[PDB]
């Protein structure tokens, strides 16, 4: 009915989540035409999948059900404030809104602090807690000739 | 002194509106008696007034100088189909019809998409977008009530 609703669908589906033991304390939904096309729950654990988060999962499944890649004309309701990868998701999908309950700093209370990553996203590379190193190959553009010169490609973007 | 003139001048303002940096690229004319009785062009930027579309400062222009709050016998010439905001000012304006080159698609393919505004308009309250609540109050009433007296 109203975002309230959904959103209230949402934070049911964090708690169901918790309380079967299947991952942590986050849910989302995504509706489109006012249909709940997915609803997904933080599943990390439960599934070995680090990057199995209630939005990234719902996304996912979302998309299966429309059978595409992009999420337009839909929006996307998350029981709490979206972490940078799902954020990075959330702008890959391209829902037209997104609604969320809880803040991040709801979440940093609880134990779920994703601001190591902002500060690290924010930082160049050789600079960073996990240390990134960039070779160079002087093929390192073949995979870029190859898609100019591939014909039946899909572009995605 | 003719439709096609006119239209055409909406649009060579519309040129002068990008090129100046004085907006959007979207210009407006209003005619009365074969004359030009205002123009307009796209300067939300340029005035900090989101509604300052090329047709709504037209009109704006234009009763103002006719000193009324009706365009009843005037024709506005539009360089493009106009945004949703602009149809209900059009249709509150009243003038006696209106013209355009460029459709709703035209500008959807430069960036200028309004389509999401139509659907939005359909969709009742609640669906929207835009989150929309309707608190009641026990004198939400009065002010038409107010209204039947004076
Ligand atoms: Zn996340
Ligand atoms: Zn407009």
């Amino acid at each position: 009915m109203n975002h309230e609703t959904f959103l209230k669908r949402a934070v049911t589906l964090a708690c169901e989540g918790v309380n079967a033991g299947i991952g942590g304390p986050f849910g989302a939904v995504i509706v489109k035409d006012g249909a709940i096309i997915a609803e997904g729950q933080n599943n990390v654990t439960t599934s070995n999948d680090p990057t199995a988060h209630a939005e990234v999962t719902a996304i996912r499944k979302a998309c299966k059900v429309l059978g595409a890649y992009q999420l337009d004309d839909c929006i996307l309701y998350t029981s709490c404030e979206p972490c940078p990868m799902c954020l990075g998701a959330i702008y890959w999908a391209r829902p037209k809104a997104v609604f969320y309950a809880a803040e991040h700093t709801d979440a940093a209370e609880a134990g779920f602090d994703d601001s190591f990553i902002y500060k690290e996203i924010d930082k160049p590379a050789e600079e960073r807690t996990i240390p990134f190193y960039q070779v160079t190959l002087t093929e390192h553009l073949s995979p870029f000739q190859a898609w100019r010169n591939f014909a039946n490609k899909k572009e995605y973007l």
